[PDB]
């Protein structure tokens, strides 16, 4: 029984947390906020075929951690996010695509990218274009999501990143 192992990178502030918690308990905290690292595990059916996937919400904290080195060395595929309403998050997207390529030491490896907070319209600083062209740039898939009830894209973001591990 299959288990794919995921990891969750991006900006201080992007949705991580709130994205993996809509995703596994299926709601909206505003309040949460954890220090470190969390993994999460559950059986999950992804076009018929139910897997296991293994998730780390990775906390970009300066320090050491043991878990968050296992998990990018070993990952499956990873949601690389920014937040359409943060545009370093954005710039910083590079930093990101750059690192797992060198740990994995790949040409390419499964990967999306993630335009969160699509809610906060009047807030929007990276357009949908942009985004576009910078998936197009690294030849990975382009996702536009929203942590917040009712979630966007939030289960289709997982199970497309399945799906890419799956049909590579
Ligand atoms: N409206 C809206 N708010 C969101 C969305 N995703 C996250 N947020 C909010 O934005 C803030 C930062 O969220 P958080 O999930 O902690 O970000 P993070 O990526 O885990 N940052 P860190 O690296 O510090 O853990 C929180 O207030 C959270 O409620 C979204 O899609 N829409
Ligand atoms: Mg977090």
């Amino acid at each position: 029984l299959p288990t794919y192992k995921l990891v969750v990178v991006g900006d201080g502030g992007v949705g991580k947390s709130a994205l993996t918690i809509q995703f596994f308990q299926k709601i909206f905290v505003p309040e949460y906020d954890p220090t470190i690292e969390d993994s999460y595990l559950k059986h999950t059916e992804i076009d018929n075929q139910w897997a296991i996937l293994d998730v780390l919400d990775t906390a970009g904290q300066e320090e050491f951690s043991a878990m968050r080195e296992q998990y990018m060395r070993t990952g499956d595929g990873f949601l690389i996010v920014y937040s359409v309403t943060d545009k370093a998050s954005f710039e910083h997207v590079d930093r990101f695509h750059q690192l797992i390529l060198r740990v994995k030491d790949r040409e390419s490896f499964p990967m999306i990218l993630v335009a969160n907070k699509v809610d906060l319209m009047h807030l929007r600083k990276v357009t949908r274009d942009q985004g576009k062209e910078m998936a197009t740039k690294y030849n990975i898939p382009y996702i536009e999501t929203s942590a917040k009830d009712p979630p966007l894209n939030v289960d289709k973001t997982f199970h497309d990143l399945v799906r890419v591990i799956r049909q590579q």
